[PDB]
């Protein structure tokens, strides 16, 4: 069952599958928590006098920042290779948002819900810049906002497109641009060729 | 530990996810055949069952794979609420990095004496996929660190696996990347090493 465990009680599995913990994220995660809370309670095996995690180490990390005393978590009864498994399964059976769908996402917060985009920032754990950059992105042609859904274009490329005046141009270049795998520097180079 | 009827659950209609690739929903799925739902969806009083909050890709996969329950958590929560926790969760993640996948899988199979197979089955991931990833783990440790962070692709780490020496792969894959070559150009450059 989901039970509410001290954060004390709690220590990281020094072979965990993750050994790089980004700095930044862990303060984005530590923010959500603030706001929402632990959402999806972390998964633990009994372990010395304690428990020791196997999945949601950035999680008790962020809620240890975020101040937190409890986490909410789920004890399994595993062995060493099934909680392994299940470490690696946690993080790698997932797909993300693509950058229209967390925009558009972003865009009903704002529209249908009449948050400011400071207001969503603090509700997400997200930057105000990376709300207020992704909400741009929706300007594009619905169909280059098509290839940035489907990451033939990337959100460089796009941002450099933005700055194309005609949507026809912008149309044009789109398709010139990821067509031939084209940089961004090229892409950029080609928006001034236009205008 | 809560077990919900599958069917007293119905998907969000203004989810904000709009695309579901069928190919990651079949490896979800595997994977649940494997180890159950790890993490439970999170969902709301609807009608006479329940409206999904987070996790109806757990709840499709769930139902591909046979199950009749799916573990599950009640939020008594708001609209803008429950969308806020529907962005939340998936917006808020890390993923391992191609190396940190990779041995995750060479420690299932030298420490924990798995076989690929076996690997590919407990994980829900595809043959091959785990062949490629443990084929990685043969690159020098610069060429490595670039996979890692994202600047050599698995496709162009592919391709540079067939030079036979290693002065003359680690050379080509700052090339790779120097050049941004596609991955069709570094077959062309890997080729051309091989006749020497
Ligand atoms: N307020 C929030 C924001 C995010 N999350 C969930 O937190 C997990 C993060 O996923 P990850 O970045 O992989 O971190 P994690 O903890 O699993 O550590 P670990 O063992 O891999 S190193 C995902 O499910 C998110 O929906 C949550 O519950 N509450
Ligand atoms: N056997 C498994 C394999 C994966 N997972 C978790 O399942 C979530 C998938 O994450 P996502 O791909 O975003 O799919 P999801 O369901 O949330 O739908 P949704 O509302 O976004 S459209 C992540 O936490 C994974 O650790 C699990 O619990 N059991
Ligand atoms: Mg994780
Ligand atoms: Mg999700």
């Amino acid at each position: 069952g989901v039970l509410k465990l001290p954060i004390e009680s709690i220590h990281r599995d020094k072979d965990a599958p993750r050994t790089y913990f980004d700095e930044e994220k862990l303060k984005e995660l530590s923010e959500s928590i603030k706001a929402q809370g632990v959402l999806q309670p972390i998964l633990v095996r009994k372990d010395g006098d304690g428990y020791r995690i196997i999945a949601g180490e950035r999680r008790w990390r962020a809620s240890q920042a975020a101040g937190l005393k409890e986490v909410p978590a789920i004890v399994r009864d595993v062995t060493e290779v099934q909680a392994f498994e299940l470490a690696l399964v946690e993080n790698l059976q997932r797909a993300d948002l693509n950058p229209i769908e967390e925009a558009e996402g972003y865009k009903r917060l704002v529209d249908e819900f009449k948050l400011t985009q400071e207001q969503v920032s603090v509700r997400v754990g997200k930057e105000r810049s990376t709300v207020a950059n992704a909400l741009r992105l929706l300007a594009l042609p619905t169909d280059v906002k098509g290839m940035v859904a489907d990451g033939s274009l990337s959100m460089g490329h796009a941002r450099a497109l933005l700055g194309v005046p005609r949507l026809p141009e912008l149309q044009n270049l789109a398709k010139q641009v990821a067509d031939k795998k084209l940089s961004v520097r090229d892409t950029e180079r080609l928006v001034q060729q236009s205008r």
